[PDB]
RNA sequence: CCUGAGUAGCUCGGAAAACGUUAUUUUGAGUGAAUCUGCCCAGACCAUUGGGUAAGCCUAAAUACUAAUUAGUGACCGAUAGCGAAACAGUACCGUGAGGGAAAGGUGAAAAGAACCCAGAGAUGGGAGUGAAAUAGAUUCUGAAACCAUAUGCCUACAACGUGUCAGAGCACAUUAAUGUGUGAUGGCGUGCGUUUUGAAGUAUGAGCCGGCGAGUUAUGAUAGCAAGCGUUAGUUAACCAGGAGAUGGGGAGCUGUAGCGAAAGCGAGUUUUAAAAGAGCGUUUGUUUGUUAUUAUAGACCCGAAACGGGUUGAGCUAGUCAUGAGCAGGUUGAAGGUUGAGUAACAUCAACUGGAGGACCGAACCGACUCUCGUUGAAACGAUAGCGGAUGACUUGUGAUUAGGGGUGAAAUUCCAAUCGAAAUCCGUGAUAGCUGGUUCUCGUCGAAAUAGCUUUAAGGCUAGCGUGAGAUCACAAAUAAGUGGAGGUAAAGCUACUGAAUGUAUGAUGGCGCCACCUAGGCGUACUGAAUACAAUUAAACUCUGAAUGCCAUUUAUUUUAUUCUCGCAGUCAGACAGUGGGGGAUAAGCUUCAUUGUCAAGAGGGGAAGAGCCCAGAUCAUUAAAUAAGGUCCCCAAAAUA
RNA sequence: CAAGGAACUCUGCAAAUUAACCCCGUAAGUUAGCGAGAAGGGGUGCUUAUGUAAAAGUAAGCCGCAGUGAAGAACGAGGGGGGACUGUUUAACUAAAACACAACUCUAUGCCAAACCGUAAGGUGAUGUAUAUGGGGUGACACCUGCCCAGUGCUGGAAGGUUAAAGAAGGAGGUUAGCGCAAGCGAAGCUUUUAACUGAAGCCCCAGUGAACGGCGGCCGUAACUAUAACGGUCCUAAGGUAGCGAAAUUCCUAGUCGGGUAAAUUCCGUCCCGCUUGAAUGGUGUAACCAUCUCUUGACUGUCUCGGCUAUAGACUCGGUGAAAUCCAGGUACGGGUGAAGACACCCGUUAGGCGCAACGGGACGGAAAGACCCCGUGAAGCUUUACUGUAGCUUAAUAUUG
RNA sequence: CGGUCGCCUCCUAAAAGGUAACGGAGGCGUACAAAGGUACCUUCAGUACGGUUGGAAAUCGUAUGUAGAGUGUAAUGGUGUAAGGGUGCUUGACUGUGAGACAUACAGGUCGAACAGGUGAGAAAUCAGGUCAUAGUGAUCCGGUGGUCCAGUAUGGAAUGGCCAUCGCUCAACGGAUAAAAGCUACUCCGGGGAUAACAGGCUGAUACUGCCCAAGAGUUCAUAUCGACGGCAGUGUUUGGCACCUCGAUGUCGACUCAUCUCAUCCUCGAGCUGAAGCAGGUUCGAAGGGUUCGGCUGUUCGCCGAUUAAAGAGAUACGUGAGUUGGGUUCAAACCGUCGUGAGACAGGUUGGUCCCUAUCUAUUGUGCCCGUAGGAAGAUUGAAGAGUGUUGCUUCUAGUACGAGAGGACCGAAGCGAGGACACCUCUUAUGCUCCAGUUGUAGCGCCAGCUGCACCGCUGGGUAGUAACGUGUCUAUUAGAUAAACGCUGAAAGCAUCUAAGUGUGAAACUAUCUCAAAGAUUAAUCUUCCCAUUUCGCAAGAAAGUAAGAGCCGUCAAAGACGAUGACGUUGAUAGGUUACAGGUGUAAGCAUAGUGAUAUGUUGAGCUGAGUAAUACUAAUUGCUCGAGGACU
RNA sequence: CCGCCCGUCAAACUAGUUAAGUCGUAACAAGG
RNA sequence: GGUUCCAUGGUGUAGUGGAUAACAUAUCUCCCUGUCACGGAGGGGUUGCGGGUUCGAUUCCCGUUGGAACCGCCA
RNA sequence: CCGAUAAGG
């Protein structure tokens, strides 16, 4: 005897968006490359770093990326692109 | 003046052409013109221009094929091959019929085919004789293996056996002279071969043995590798003609490359987009014809296998129905209707006797049928035997002849019967139907060597792309690996709940209600067996709680070392059923040798040693030989190699 | 086969009793025909005499345990289910409750009839004529067959709305003779397309039709012991199951309650009725006779059984002759525990066992025969069904030609 | 069958990203001309106090409060001078593009610096290519619409296309087979699968069953005589279950019959402790598997209820044992009907009637019986017994004794005797069954030419008896007893632990269980045993567990047989013999034979006549058959 | 006539019988 | 075991696409009659429980009770 | 249209 079985009601899931950090600290970067994909600003933008229509951080100039912790109780993260600054 | 009338057109349904109906061609129904200043055509249609003369007929050559006659050829076959048929083969044989359809060759140069003798009844055998050969003898070229017997030598009747292998006495011989050969008392080790599977000694599968046959081809094209010829206004011919069924010569028709871009007109080392010249896309160069190999497309395309479908023929001699003409039912009972007579009736009705011999009547043989037991189930028999059983003058049984034929016939109807076959006969043809499904696929060695994953799929036993393999080439460092150091992202383990959201324990102060007792009909008051907001103290819980919070892992960079590849391009794949062990979890019940994930390993595709025996556990990675040495996991009383002290 | 006699078994399957002739006797029920060979009993030999054409019979006597001395001859009673009956059926597993049958009813058909075979000719119906033919349903005989025409089917219907082909008043473009400085306009001719309007059947709509496809309910309260509800209220439908029968070939609960049959009764008989889901021509309820039908009780009877035993043949077994079969990887083929692809002749650890036959019986060799019929899979096959899709034979309506 | 099929958010997801399940929770197929863009200004919800309507909570003022407010939405993340609120002006909710990246099999998706044109806000810097961010979406084909610097099949147009923009799909099975599509098959078929179910096995033990731990309580009072809650821990595989590892080139599945075997968690019998055990009869626990554990009614039944007995009518396992052992009642083929479902073909773990069960045994296992060889000289006898097999049940009556006990009622332990049921072994004196070359009676027919008398056939024709043999339904026996070592239990003497204490030393008692006693077989017991008796003990040559001949006990072949027996074998005999047949005599069985005589008319009766006949039985008798025959067979190595 | 009275249903005892049960109002007047 | 429907006054049933709840019987008061039934007038009485969304739930959503209607098969 | 009227006195 099988006795019959009930039915499940929740078996739905969405595609996983590949968010997170893309360029790590110290890595050289050119303008227009993505540094951080997020839903809502988890990492604030600094100098030479822009914002998009999806809160995506992209570079604005050549240089080395660099994360600096700031904000109350050092709970806010900020990214920047320190220009090559070779300066001979 | 004549030049082809139910004609060309047009409408409604079809078709032919590459066209799935449409300018052109044709027609089943209807309608219906004009007459060289005419009619038709040049992809709807009109005008200009141009081309051609429908509604009449005949027409050689080049073209298609070979049953047959003559000559000849073959990198075609040589009795399981070649036509099914080398012989008297469409024969023997099978079937009612259409139809299906075999096997089988060889004496010797010459029959000189064995006179004669012996045994025997004879065939025949042993001699003789012929012959080069008779172990060439009609059983007739050679004569393989499986299979059956005889014998020299060795072993075997206390012995647990995938039948072998490594050692090993004794016994008996002497060779492709080789640390020789035949047997093997005894000791150690030892669960076949292919297939398909995560995994087969397999209580999964296929083969009784031997021998023969039996499965990647051909034609036409495309791409790629290798090689040759010719080359920078290159390269190369197709058909056809001549030549031996030739190499080849003629034949430049054409095909590829030479300039690209754009949908296209078009422009041109530029072009498309755009107002743009800016920007961006594509270009601003490396050829062709063959030979060989690999893959692929169309053909049956590696081989074998369906249930089927469509078209044609042959079957009612069995059986089912109908029709024509015949025959059969031993024997014995019951005694209807009707009629006659008599009584009776006013006359009927009714009753009694006699006659009469009807019944899908009764009993029971031949005959027909098949309800039961037993036997038989490779039978006596592809449906019967013995013993019983039902009908047996009728819707009966039976002989002969005719007739109804297959998306049809017949059917007192069960999917019955239609030649031992019927959810729709038998046979031949399309046909070598198709099969993402089983099974099989044939010589060797060397190098390398996977996957059982993701997405899509009328997809889940299949397919495509990506991932992993292999071959060739490029990239030398800036690429990729192994270690050390540094920087960064994160919110897990843990911990905490005065840092939130829920859950939640006790103590103290206590909103609140329940509960009372009063007064007051409405504003309320004093205690509450008790409920419990909020606050303070002390203690708790959480995948979807976080004021916090690692390690590992990940990304990048620095230094040292290593490899030309884990990176890029091209050719060819296989893989899409996984299994177990440790670790972190989900589902289950902190069950499963369960199921689904992440990660480290093994097996798959991997032997050896330990675990007594074990695919996945531990130690490790088998090129071959050695009766050499040191070790890993594991172990040292005996089986079974190795120990002792305290 | 002694004693018992169904205790056997799913079931008296099988086996057993009776059996021919003659003489007595024969019930309930009934369609008055039957039941019926009912049930139950008796006699059978030989001789003499009497009887007859022959008998049969009659009287006396004799023998045996037994006299149709052997062979061939019906076992019976009672209740129930179904089919009225005789019959027919699945050649080769189902003979029956299935089919058929006489009978009832509905429907179509006026004759070149309806229906049917073919494509048509032709033919069956039928050399028949509504007292005839074809089809659907029910199935003697007796009594009955209730309500619903909402949906579907069939028949008929005035007008009205919608609708194809076809015909057709016109409309819109293409082209250019021509008019115009251009622009643009623009005759006829042809040509592309649209079209008012006319246009049958059918459908929408209106009535009838059930022995046409079919259908034919709930809730609440209520009587002077309790119990129940004659009765009242209300919702919906086209109408809410009438008579009859009812634990049924139908009843799930259920081995329903009670009575009978038995020492004891899931079966049987009668009755009760919340009949989940009975029921009136897919008919309802009874019914004499009949059944190789199903089911239950019973007398006789017996080896079915308590319970097994004996005898005779043919096998089997031995000798002489002829001489197969399926199966088969090679075998020299033990047992216990464990292991293993999870149930071992072969693996590990132990135990036992001289070599080889013959007669037996079947434990195993997941024994042999049949590429599992059950289950699943395949973008498999075939048969059948329908308001699945797309078509089509046939039938019917209109336009057009033959056609005045 | 139910549920789901595309996209988005969180957790599982193990602090990069990614990661599945018919895992746990939710949403979406949009909304906004402002909720967009810009410039400027501005900042919670709640709570406390104070105040008409006005109330717990509308609005006002002040203060407090660090987000519990808002951010259109399902969640997540973000954001309190923000991305939240208000106002003014506007439409960048632009055109042509686009270096570089994220993520990806592809197709698609996401972010974007910067350039040219022309705008909006703003003094300007600057910002604006839709919104705080992530869901709000559908390829290709086909056709339609607008624009157009392209084509226009001889030419000019037109028709028809081309390019750009745009429209029509809950193509939601959402990478979409076609513009268009539902069911039954028990009348079925084909290719495959243990990739996947039904039977059995395997793993698990949720559930089931058995047991234990704590003690609340019940129990004249008293947890623990007997029960045992609320809770917890195990054992078995033993019900219902879970997984899908073996098997779909076949593992026959319920019940019944036959044969049984094993386990103990013991129903009876046997022993003991406690008792709320006076006696009898009980309750519970411990030890114990040797034997036994009935017949019937209904049902296919297992199960179950009922009837009558018994000492008892045990629980399970063995492919829910057993179809190459039987049956086929049930399930489950084709046929038919009822109820119900479906419009239908058909369907129902709903009901009913009927319906094919094959195989000659090769290996191994087992029951019996043989040949060969070994046991070291051969043969004939008699033994011991290592290792084994078989049986083991129990009731009633009398006595003890109406004694023990008990007001009474009732009623023993221990022991003895008699009679039985079941099971087993053997036998045929008795009773029965059978008794196919026996006796008698008797029917029909055909024969012996006829009567009489016999023979063949009719189930051995039928019927009544019946020798030997074979058997039970029959009668004899067994189903005892004893010893040893013990289980549970009880001990005596005794310390560790001056007491106590069955134990540690020592010494006992103790069950149908165990080892023997009882019956059978047994030296292939290769570990091959022991004893007794008998027969071998040559001549030569050379080579000795050597030869040529040459030496006996015994055995076999063959024949007659049955105390035996499928065939072998076993046993008796083979002329010096009673082995078989025949003959003779007798037993037992049958029942007065044929013929004759008498009587009767005849069937028939009487006397001769307890007569005749007789398969196997008992014993004598060589009359016949077992012939006057052939073969095998011995010197025991050495230590 | 605010008289009389019938027939179902319900209860008990043996169709009848029953002091005060329920639904109607059929008959006695022209019983409507 | 699974799936669909329902829960409204004292009893039988409608509505509400969120802002609102009626019908009949029954009940009460008063005419009515000798009285009562019937009749006439007037009066009165409502979303199963929970928990979310909304400013607002009988209505919308998810759970929990009670009553029904369907299914639970192939071996 | 128009129905009813508890028992013994
Ligand atoms: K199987
Ligand atoms: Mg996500
Ligand atoms: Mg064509
Ligand atoms: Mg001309
Ligand atoms: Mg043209
Ligand atoms: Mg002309
Ligand atoms: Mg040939
Ligand atoms: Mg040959
Ligand atoms: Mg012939
Ligand atoms: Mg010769
Ligand atoms: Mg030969
Ligand atoms: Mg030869
Ligand atoms: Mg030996
Ligand atoms: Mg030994
Ligand atoms: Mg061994
Ligand atoms: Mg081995
Ligand atoms: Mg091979
Ligand atoms: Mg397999
Ligand atoms: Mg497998
Ligand atoms: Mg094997
Ligand atoms: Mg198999
Ligand atoms: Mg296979
Ligand atoms: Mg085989
Ligand atoms: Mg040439
Ligand atoms: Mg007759
Ligand atoms: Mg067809
Ligand atoms: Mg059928
Ligand atoms: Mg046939
Ligand atoms: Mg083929
Ligand atoms: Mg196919
Ligand atoms: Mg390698
Ligand atoms: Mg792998
Ligand atoms: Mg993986
Ligand atoms: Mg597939
Ligand atoms: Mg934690
Ligand atoms: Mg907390
Ligand atoms: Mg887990
Ligand atoms: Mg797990
Ligand atoms: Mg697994
Ligand atoms: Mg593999
Ligand atoms: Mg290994
Ligand atoms: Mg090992
Ligand atoms: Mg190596
Ligand atoms: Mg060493
Ligand atoms: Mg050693
Ligand atoms: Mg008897
Ligand atoms: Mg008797
Ligand atoms: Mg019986
Ligand atoms: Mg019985
Ligand atoms: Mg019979
Ligand atoms: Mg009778
Ligand atoms: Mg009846
Ligand atoms: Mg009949
Ligand atoms: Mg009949
Ligand atoms: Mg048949
Ligand atoms: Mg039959
Ligand atoms: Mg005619
Ligand atoms: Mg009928
Ligand atoms: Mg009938
Ligand atoms: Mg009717
Ligand atoms: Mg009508
Ligand atoms: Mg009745
Ligand atoms: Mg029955
Ligand atoms: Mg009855
Ligand atoms: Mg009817
Ligand atoms: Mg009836
Ligand atoms: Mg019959
Ligand atoms: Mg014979
Ligand atoms: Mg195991
Ligand atoms: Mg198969
Ligand atoms: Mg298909
Ligand atoms: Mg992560
Ligand atoms: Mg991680
Ligand atoms: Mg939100
Ligand atoms: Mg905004
Ligand atoms: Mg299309
Ligand atoms: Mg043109
Ligand atoms: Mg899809
Ligand atoms: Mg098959
Ligand atoms: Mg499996
Ligand atoms: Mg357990
Ligand atoms: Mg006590
Ligand atoms: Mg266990
Ligand atoms: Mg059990
Ligand atoms: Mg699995
Ligand atoms: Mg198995
Ligand atoms: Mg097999
Ligand atoms: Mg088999
Ligand atoms: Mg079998
Ligand atoms: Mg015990
Ligand atoms: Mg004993
Ligand atoms: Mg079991
Ligand atoms: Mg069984
Ligand atoms: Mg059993
Ligand atoms: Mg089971
Ligand atoms: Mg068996
Ligand atoms: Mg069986
Ligand atoms: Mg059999
Ligand atoms: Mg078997
Ligand atoms: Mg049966
Ligand atoms: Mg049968
Ligand atoms: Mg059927
Ligand atoms: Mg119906
Ligand atoms: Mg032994
Ligand atoms: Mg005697
Ligand atoms: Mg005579
Ligand atoms: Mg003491
Ligand atoms: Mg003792
Ligand atoms: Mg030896
Ligand atoms: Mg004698
Ligand atoms: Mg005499």
């Amino acid at each position: 005897s099988k006795k019959g079985v009930g039915s499940t009601k929740n078996g739905r899931d969405s595609h996983a968006k590949r968010l997170g950090a893309k360029k790590a600290d110290g890595q050289m970067i050119r303008t227009g490359q993505i540094i951080y994909r997020q839903r809502g600003t988890r990492v604030y933008p600094g100098v030479n770093v822009g914002l998009g229509s999806d809160d995506t951080l992209f570079a604005l100039s050549d240089g080395l990326v660099k994360y600096q912790k700031f904000g109350p109780k050092q709970g806010k993260t900020r990214v920047s692109v320190v220009k090559h600054k070779l300066d001979a």
